[PDB]
């Protein structure tokens, strides 16, 4: 307990005081254990202090969460990874997405989707509709990376489609209570309003994420590290959930391509383990442009000697959680300020380290 605080503190508090971080919670999962170690104020303004139940946003930390909804559909035979987009959406048919792949969409090789976005299209599902109409790739589907919200936002979108129900729907009513998520939200309940931290910006600016296209497939979660770190053993051992779900967390831990040290699956994003800080850092600090991608000969199982991770941002957040299946081994670092995703690893990389 003092050895693991001692070395928690190390990796932290440092870290904290280099990126001015309001905030931080950590949730570490070892052996079955958990274990937390809350830092600084959830809101400076009162002095509320960070706990385990603050809710952070974890910006595309809710990529996995949305993989996670799509590997349910596929459990239940409602679409498969290579059905034609515009199967799932009679209003694309006769787009460009007649020819784009549900993995295309899953894992950014649509063929130039853009990070977000435009800001022309707002929260409206008839904009949404007739970007995607009108939308163009400018290189082949399946040949080259370009991280974005658009690509996977519609991949979640199609998902729901094949189930039948809204996203949000499925996940408070579904996804949230099959993995015992109580303190995981989309859309924050007036009741727990309270726990909802502060970000923070260029000069502390207050910044809560508003409202945009996609937004909960996207980068819409608000959870607390001891939900975020519940949702890393679900991760770690799918075996303890009903047969669907079990299915529906496996169906996130297959890698279909490699850029680099990384190997994309659907949401998570896997390195060998052990691997540098540097190689580690430079793969979540990637030049948001397009990477040429070598495919696998077949979809490789994410699991053993590998740590799988997902940043998140947004523009008061900074959200960072790995695991390694091969050690029974989670973390989740959640702060109140959008610090950069090399600092976030740093502070891994250290408590990963200490536990090798
Ligand atoms: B997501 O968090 O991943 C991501 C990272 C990362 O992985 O840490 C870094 C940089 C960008 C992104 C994209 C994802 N986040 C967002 O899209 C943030 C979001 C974008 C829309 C904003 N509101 C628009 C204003 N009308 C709010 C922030």
């Amino acid at each position: 307990a003092d050895r693991l605080k001692a070395l928690v503190d190390a990796a932290v508090q440092p870290v904290m005081k280099a990126n001015d971080i309001p905030g931080l919670a950590v949730a570490i999962s070892l052996k079955g254990e958990p274990h937390y170690f809350s830092y600084g104020l959830a809101s400076k303004e009162d002095g509320r202090r960070v706990t385990p139940e603050t809710l952070f946003e974890i910006g595309s930390v809710s990529k996995t969460f949305t993989a996670t909804l799509a590997g349910y559909a596929l459990a239940q035979d409602k679409m498969r990874l290579d059905d034609r987009a515009s199967q799932h959406w009679p209003a694309l048919q006769g787009s460009r997405f007649d020819g784009i792949s549900l993995l295309d969409l899953a894992t950014y090789t649509a063929g130039g989707l853009p990070l977000q976005f435009p800001d022309s299209v707002q929260k409206d599902q008839a904009q949404i509709r007739d970007y995607y109409r009108q939308w163009q790739p400018t290189y082949a589907p399946g040949s080259q990376r370009l991280y974005s919200n658009p690509s996977i936002g519609l991949f979640g979108y199609l998902a729901a489609r094949s189930l039948g129900q809204p996203f949000e729907r499925l996940m408070e009513q579904q996804l949230f209570p099959a993995l015992g998520l109580e303190q995981t939200h989309l859309d924050v309940p007036e009741a727990a309003l309270a726990q909802y931290a502060q970000g923070y910006g260029k000069d502390d600016r207050p910044l809560r994420v508003g409202p945009g296209p996609l937004d909960a497939e996207g980068y819409g979660v608000k959870t607390s590290a001891a939900d975020l770190l519940r949702f890393v053993d679900a991760n770690l051992h799918p075996e303890r959930l009903d047969r669907p779900w079990a299915q529906a967390l496996d169906a996130t831990h297959r890698g279909y391509y490699k850029v680099g040290d990384m190997t994309q699956g659907l949401g998570w994003e896997a390195y060998d383990w052990p691997i540098s800080l540097k190689r580690l850092q430079a793969g979540n600090s990637m030049a948001l442009q397009p990477h040429r991608i070598a495919r696998l000969p077949a979809p490789q199982a994410l699991e053993g000697q590998r740590l799988l991770n997902k940043t998140g941002s947004t523009n008061g957040f900074g959200a960072y959680v790995a695991f390694i299946p091969g050690r029974d081994l989670g973390l989740v670092i959640l702060a109140n300020r959008n610090y950069p995703n090399a600092e976030r690893v740093k502070i891994a990389y250290a408590i990963l380290s200490g536990l090798e």
